[PDB]
């Protein structure tokens, strides 16, 4: 009779308060109906496992060969073990983001193939491949969820490649431009996340015998393949720096705006200190200094050339002020959110592999920090010089049950295990440099998620010197374990990621701090938290850098954190490190609408769970500083700001963020 | 006696691990074990130095006549400094290889009749040539292992021809063909290496088989093997170039097919250029050339001819596509690893001696450029005209201890006046042109070797900026002293090398490169290793220039680098200026199996010691193109692959080592 379902009802229930408190009970008896009512009776029916196996095998939904490594004994052990928990979603979200967007379904896409137990099965039986005992750890580590992998790895991992995020280097020309395009759509399909670094590229107004037309180039590109996004970077010190940022004008004209690509802005050390003495700035022509000095402007030490580009004659450059550059900035981050900005000597001061190269651009999510070398791509295709891109697979620990499961040394290195073997099976054939750099710097993402809610349901404010003095220890086990399996990795297979013999790991430069300081917790109330754990101290650091010295790492990279904006609901947590934006969600399901409390919300904790604009983000930017000093790669760093805050107020946060040591700033989201 | 004896069991305790690491220590026990339990238990008895080179004199073990230009208080003398050094083998295989390989034993191969240093003393007195005070700095020279002779000339040097690398050429008749295989059979025999140029033999339709008809009749010769292998090389212009491609091939046709001949393939720039721009090319029979033109293929030059060859209606020719020839190439080289790439306008646009004729080909090894012309051998003996073919004696000194000891002058100067005396005695009786070729030219090949072994235990990776800029002030310092003791000796002797007066040394061409561009070492790093020895300046370069205007230059070609696997192990030496295989060498004894950490290998450089088939190619060739500047002949250079690499990955390499300047690329291991 009433179109709206029971399970819809009972979850708009949780708002129709009674007592003087919201109804947290009926999300539980929400997600119940949502399965018994729904779920269940649209699950297609199989005998058993053999049948079903078979007929997904048979009907090229699974791939054929991974299985192949398993006697069905041992399939049929392993499929077990995940259904032996008896897993039950929390709340309506965590079941519908699963069912509706991760579960397997059928070729006419209505009825239900997998269960939350099938995926995790066949994901443990890809990531193992062929070991019986450890696709069973691997079970119950995303099980108990306590590691999930990254939405691309998560929901294509076992079927008919995985890594998603690219990070391309395009060269100044029209083979290089041309080639770079070509690319990009070869990776969109593939996943999703193109990044294309333009600071190589050379002015308006250069002749051949400016950098929007190879953005609206992209933006054609991304658009005729319906399928992620892509993105683009931008030295804050090129000529076309203000038609770069006008592309996100919400003024802007229809041919020059760019919708499908996202924006960045690196920002060296000397652009600051401009600002800070109120002096004019210039921004170059980069082909005039190509010419002159023989290396790329982007290759080059900004703070030690900026001088002599300036009085030198041969170089063309134009002045500009950089104050009311930086004013610009946080107006369209107010306006649009975009760009992100990238503080590149913030980077690369804590970098290890300088030698390869400097970090000079990042990914779609600003989260990837890596070295790249720019390739060649001629007419004659085997006269061509590949260089090194970036490409990088991810994961999440999630910190609440990391802690309660006291797992913290065996989840990192499960999911470094892991992420390895998404870094081994990759295949990339039309895009050299891309498959050159998986070969070669054999990088990964391990981040974490789930720092707030933890926090909030251990009556421990965001905000506070607890919080931050519990992230300093936690993310220093995480880098130790990371760290110490790369080594134990590298021992087992006698590899080590390409140059290691000239990076910090090597040289004994990277541990100096580790080796100096203890990072145990200040605070007593903390210490309690990681009881049961061996929390590294020195003496451990002192080890580890001999043991890494004797035996190599074979990652170049380990850690990043991601956004995880959707793999959150999965797990049932407080998406990435970040603050939370709302405690209750009001999201629209589809003519009806659906409310979200945040994991673990309740009367207890109610002002635990303080809503990121509220915040003082100052002392968030020092939360995300704490963390940061463990993490060798990048950190998603969203800010939540107001409405009423000027472009003043922003420019102090993003400053601060600077002075803090914050390597990237994600997209700017602004409340009423 | 039947059980594995004790020095192999110590050797084969060093992959034993404790606490996590290997045990090289062990290695210096196997040694003292193999040197009191066999080594000191089976040299002959001799109660002094005097019945010694009496007995072995005697009973036609040593040569007579160079020992008698001493007396022997000066005899006594030589051999002593020998053994004032107290020299000690680190590891197992440095003292195995020497006295299993090298060092003289009694005619039933059994009991050992030189120590190392009687070896080195024996040497010492032939290079001298009576000269005392000489053959004492020549023991010093060799026993604190600063200079290494070949093995030809270390090994038989004082007994019972030193020379073992042969290059011939080949004429357009059977008749020639015929002393073509003669001579070959007769330098194989002493153990030499001879190569051949096929690419003035004309092909098959012209009628009077192939270059292949020639290539099967000598391998045949080869193969009856009761003494050194053989190889051909062939220009890339010339229609039989893919019957010549197709002898070395995985699924090999019997009658088309070649066992023991190595193969190279010459490729001018012209070549490459249509590869580039993916014009359809065009393979020539050279005997239609000869008749229309007036002179043989490769002696002309493909620059400025090839559109004129093209245009004649005479001259016939077949159409073929470079870009898939190339690929057919690096096909070939992944399947057998051949064949050897030589670019010979990278060895020509560097060639001092092009008036005598430009480099056409190569030896054995890929390494040895000279010029060469062709001889006619005729029915009659009186009507012979005797051309220019190539012989080279060799040997190459040690980085590492060269240095270590500072003597980068004092071992380039001695290894050149060493190897001008093996120049100089050489007498080759059924090789007219060879023997022509040596008195004219008198060339030589003084290469390096402990490349890798001196980089990697000074902390500096192989592919890194570090290592090239050693490199670079390195063998421009060879090449002063080189040039600086060709004219040293040139004045000494009144002698030079026929039509010097047209060289690039004469006319000043070749110091151009010098006299400008200072070559000392960018990096403080690296200036610091040459603490201690004086680097050439430009103004050191413009009095050489003038000094060898005045005197002239003895030898025609001085410097080439050849692939050292036998010698370095006596060495305890990384091979040539190559990147090392194997951090550990396991090779088989007889049902037991050897270890050999590559030498000076530890717990804490074991990063620097970089596998070569995990290294970039690209900084490799970089790496070799470096040290080809001051090299005036060619660098024997492997290119280490792995399986997972493509033809399209394999080409994009050979193609950067002729866009780098590179004149040879060798084998190719996987
Ligand atoms: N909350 C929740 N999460 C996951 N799966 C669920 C949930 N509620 C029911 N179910 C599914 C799982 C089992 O197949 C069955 C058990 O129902 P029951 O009567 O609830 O034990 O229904
Ligand atoms: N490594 C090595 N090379 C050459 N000869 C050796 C070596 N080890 C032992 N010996 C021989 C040489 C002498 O006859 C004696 C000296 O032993 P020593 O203990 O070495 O003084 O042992």
């Amino acid at each position: 009779q009433n179109q709206v379902p029971k399970w819809i009802q009972l979850n708009n229930e949780i708002m129709i308060q009674k007592d003087g408190k919201f109804q947290f009970d009926k999300d539980k008896e929400a997600v119940h109906s949502y399965f018994v009512d729904y779920i269940n009776q649209n699950t297609v029916f199989f005998h058993n496992l053999k049948e079903k196996l078979d007929y997904l095998v048979e009907n090229q939904y699974y791939e054929e060969e991974f299985l192949s490594l398993y006697s069905f004994e041992d399939i049929k052990e392993v499929f077990k073990t995940a259904y032996a928990k008896k897993f039950r979603f929390p709340s309506f979200m965590s079941a519908f983001k699963f069912y509706n967007d991760y579960a397997l379904k059928t070729n006419d896409k209505k009825k239900i193939l997998e269960r939350y137990e099938d995926r995790i099965s066949i994901v443990a039986l890809f990531f193992a491949n062929g070991d019986t005992e450890k696709a069973k750890e691997y079970v119950n580590l995303m099980i108990n969820q306590e590691y999930q992998p990254s939405t691309p790895t998560f929901l294509n991992a076992g079927r008919k490649e995985l890594v998603s995020c690219f990070l391309l280097e395009v060269n100044d020309s029209l083979n290089d431009i041309s080639r770079a395009i070509d690319i990009s759509m070869q990776l969109s399909k593939l996943g999703g996340g193109v990044s294309l670094n333009l600071s190589k590229l050379r002015a308006k107004g250069e002749a051949i015998k400016g950098v929007v037309g190879v953005m609206k180039l992209l933006d054609n590109a991304f658009r005729y393949a319906d399928q992620g996004s892509g993105a683009a970077y931008l030295n804050i010190f090129h000529r076309d720096i203000n038609d770069f940022l006008d592309t996100k004008k919400i003024s802007a004209d229809e041919d020059v705006r760019v919708k499908t690509l996202s924006i960045g802005v690196v920002i060296p050390d000397k652009f600051v200190e401009l600002a800070r003495e109120d002096k004019a700035a210039y921004v170059f022509y980069p082909h005039t200094i190509y010419k002159e000095y023989g290396q790329h402007m982007d290759e080059m030490d900004m703070n030690e050339m900026y001088d002599k580009f300036v009085d030198n004659p041969r170089v063309k450059k134009e002045k500009i002020n950089p104050r009311k550059l930086l004013e610009k900035l946080a107006m369209l981050r107010s306006e649009s959110g975009y760009p992100y900005i990238m503080f590149q000597d913030n980077v690369n001061k804590v970098h290890a592999n300088n030698h390869i190269s400097k970090v000079k651009f990042s990914n779609l999510c600003s989260e990837v920090l890596q070295a790249s070398q720019v390739s060649s791509y001629t007419d004659y295709d085997e006269e061509d010089e590949i260089g090194l891109d970036i490409s990088c697979n991810l994961g999440s620990l999630n910190i609440l049950n990391v802690m309660e499961h006291k797992s913290i040394e065996k989840t990192v290195k499960l999911a470094t295990d892991s992420l390895t073997h998404v870094s081994e099976t990759t295949d990339i054939r039309n895009a050299p440099a891309v498959r050159r750099a998986n070969k070669a710097m054999k990088s990964i993402g391990l981040g974490a998620m789930n720092l707030h809610g933890y926090l909030a349901q251990n009556g421990i404010a965001y905000e506070s010197p607890e919080a931050r003095d519990f992230a300093n220890t936690f993310f220093m086990m995480v880098n130790f374990y990371s760290i110490q399996r790369s080594a134990e990795i590298a021992k087992e297979k006698g590899e080590t990621f390409d140059q290691y013999e000239g990076s910090t790991y090597a040289t004994g430069e990277y541990f100096d701090k580790y080796v100096s300081t203890d990072f145990s917790p200040k605070y007593e109330k903390i210490a309690n938290l990681f009881e049961g754990m061996h929390i590294p101290t020195t003496e451990d650091w002192k080890k580890l850098k001999a043991f890494v010295a004797e035996h190599g790492m074979y990652h170049s990279y380990r850690l990043c954190i991601a956004p995880t904006g959707s793999i959150s609901y999965v797990q049932s947590s407080t998406a990435s490190v970040m603050p939370i934006m709302e405690r209750i969600e009001e999201r629209t399901y589809g003519n009806s609408k659906t409310y979200y409390p945040m994991p673990g919300l309740a009367s207890n904790n109610w002002f635990f769970y303080k809503e990121a604009y509220d915040m003082d983000m100052f002392k968030v930017v020092d939360m995300i500083a704490t963390i940061q000093q463990h993490i060798d790669q990048g950190i998603s760093f969203t800010l939540f700001l107001k409405d009423t805050m000027t472009t003043r107020d922003l420019n102090r946060i993003d400053l601060y963020a600077h002075h803090r040591g914050i390597k990237t700033i994600y997209y700017a989201r602004t409340k009423d």
